[PDB]
């Protein structure tokens, strides 16, 4: 079906990519999901989950801290759905490896895999940034896995000209 998304490059029949701010394009398009870049203890301090959650106001933060105490850390790989806020019907937390933490970069497979449980996501490359992954690494496990249709946003702009250009 047609949607909203717009200026997207097509890389593949299901996944396309921008270079754009998930904010501004959560608040923008409403989409069913937006991806968070969660740590398994849901504390959005930075990177796209420190700017997701200052969006709504901390909104995020609150609700998070008490999906935590009810129901422990999601596991590295795992995810869970919560509010989207004013950013999106709902949010996806989802927990790629953090290579500054020595986590294996095999489970980002297992993170993406969490993406097929939606049939239409905005979405950030998992373990890309300040979780130390190579983003072009990211965006080859993320079109490898990923089956439903995913719109990525990508924040920098000469990241996303050299995604783009090494793409095969």
């Amino acid at each position: 079906m047609v949607n909203s998304f717009s200026g997207y490059l097509k890389l593949t029949d299901n996944v396309y990519i921008k270079n754009a701010d998930i904010v501004e394009e959560a608040k923008k398009v409403k989409p069913t999901v937006v991806v968070n870049a969660a740590n398994v203890y849901l504390k959005h301090g930075g990177g796209v989950a420190g700017a997701l959650n200052k969006a709504t106001n901390n909104a995020m933060q609150v609700e998070s801290d008490d999906y935590i105490a009810t129901n422990g850390p999601l596991k590295v790989g795992g995810s869970c759905v919560l509010s989207g806020h004013n950013l999106a019907k709902h949010c996806l937390h989802v927990v790629g490896p953090n290579v500054n933490k020595g986590e294996d970069i095999q489970l980002l497979k297992s993170a993406y895999e969490n993406f097929n449980q939606h049939e239409v996501l905005l979405a950030p490359l998992l373990s890309a940034g300040i979780f130390g992954a190579d983003p072009i690494h990211s965006l080859r496990v993320c079109v490898d896995t990923v089956r439903t249709n995913v719109y990525l946003a990508v924040f920098d702009k000469n990241l996303y000209d050299k995604l783009v250009s090494s793409f095969l």
